[PDB]
């Protein structure tokens, strides 16, 4: 990293390795190496992390694959709607559903100011025509499970997991917890 | 029916044949016969119906099969949550999900008065462990489609269709409309 100092840092709410790397001008993957983190997406609330501060040589790329912006304008299979929870924005939610902000706004012309949405407000999620998820069912959380990783493994999206578990905070999952998990969501025909 | 008079009646919001039969002391199936209704569950907003009033011989049973109270304490497959819309009660919603009011209250100990719930409030739906719906996907409404009938045909529940389409009023469906439809929801193993 060719850093000049290290801070020992307590992980707080909202943190990702991306936001921590930015705060301290470190690299995501430098923090992964130094702390022998098994999964770059998983850092625990209240854990301590040694952070190389002010790196000349930040490695933010070798260990993660950060997706391009969403380009699709619909989500395969489900759901018809999503309910807004604390901290959601339409930008946030369209990214989770892997669609453009634009497509989510277009599906929701009842919203006038796209920046003023209310906890408890229901929005339309634009579902691709002729599409489906192959199985939707119970899953028990195991140690280190995250919505972000479960989406990739089961070929669904963060948003679709959130919609099926709309009152579950992804940051407060417990080993053994039952969530509802959609699988293999795709266009059909 | 051995009725004493007939009223010509305009179907309004909230009406079912059950509520109309009660208002006028008729029978569900007498109204079905007289008006040659193809489906006892389907009456259209603003349609006129001849109602035999004050029947001595009301037939409420021959043409419909009215389900017993729900006895199950969980819903197979999905969803983790449901958002409250105008006119919902926990009694209403537990019936749609084919579970006991009791089981729905027990899953929701954050609710203190079970009779004071708010438009936009999210509740937990108790999903049976080790359960699933086999496919969840798009369906286009055809003439005469109803959530009540679609549940039976596709082996799901009114509540599960509502949860996947939480901003759709079941009384305002249009031919060609795309909804999200779960199928073949059951316990597994
Ligand atoms: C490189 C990068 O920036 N990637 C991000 C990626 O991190 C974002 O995903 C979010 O990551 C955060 C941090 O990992 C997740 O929050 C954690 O969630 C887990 C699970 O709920 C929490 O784990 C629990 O921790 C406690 C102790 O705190 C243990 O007792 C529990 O057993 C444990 N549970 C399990 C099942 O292991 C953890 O505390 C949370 N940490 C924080 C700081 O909140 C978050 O869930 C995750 N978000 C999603 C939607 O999955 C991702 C956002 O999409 O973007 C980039 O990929
Ligand atoms: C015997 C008995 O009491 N059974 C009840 C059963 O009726 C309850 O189910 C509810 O029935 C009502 C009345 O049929 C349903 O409301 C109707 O919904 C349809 C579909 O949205 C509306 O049809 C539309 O009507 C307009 C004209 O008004 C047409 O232009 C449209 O093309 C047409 N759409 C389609 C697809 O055909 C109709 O207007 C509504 N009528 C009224 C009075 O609102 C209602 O959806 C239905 N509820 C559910 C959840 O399915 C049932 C409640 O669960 O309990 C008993 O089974
Ligand atoms: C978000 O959407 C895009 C486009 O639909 C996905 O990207 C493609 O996925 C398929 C596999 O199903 C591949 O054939 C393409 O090569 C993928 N890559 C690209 C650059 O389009 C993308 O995976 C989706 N992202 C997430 C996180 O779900
Ligand atoms: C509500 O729940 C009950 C019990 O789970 C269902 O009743 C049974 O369904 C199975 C078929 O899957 C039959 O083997 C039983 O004989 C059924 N009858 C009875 C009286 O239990 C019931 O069908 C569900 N109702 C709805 C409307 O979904
Ligand atoms: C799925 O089908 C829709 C409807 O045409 C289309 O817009 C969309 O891009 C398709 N998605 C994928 C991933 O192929
Ligand atoms: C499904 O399994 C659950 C979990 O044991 C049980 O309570 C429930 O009654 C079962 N439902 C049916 C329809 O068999």
């Amino acid at each position: 990293c060719g850093s000049t100092s290290n801070i020992k840092y307590t992980v707080v709410k909202g943190d990702t390795l991306t936001s921590i790397a930015k705060k301290f001008k470190s690299g995501i993957c430098n923090i992964v190496s130094v702390n022998k983190l098994a999964n770059p997406n998983l850092i625990e609330l209240g854990a301590t992390l040694i952070i190389p501060e002010n790196c000349s040589n930040p490695d933010n790329k070798s260990c993660v694959s950060t997706p391009a912006e969403p380009t699709e304008t619909c989500v395969p299979g489900l759901p018809g709607s999503y309910t807004i929870v604390s901290g959601d924005t339409l930008t946030n939610i369209s990214q989770d559903f892997n669609i453009t902000l634009d497509s989510l706004i277009a599906a929701n012309t009842q919203i006038e100011n796209p920046d003023a949405i209310d906890v408890g407000q229901i929005i339309t999620v634009p579902v691709c025509p002729s599409s489906q998820c192959e199985a939707v069912g119970t899953y028990n959380i195991v140690a280190g499970d995250l919505f972000v990783d479960l989406a990739a493994t089961y070929h669904t999206t963060i948003g679709q997991i959130k919609a099926l578990n709309n009152n579950v905070n992804p940051s407060k999952l417990k080993v053994g917890q039952q969530i509802i998990l959609p699988q293999d969501c795709k266009n059909v025909t």
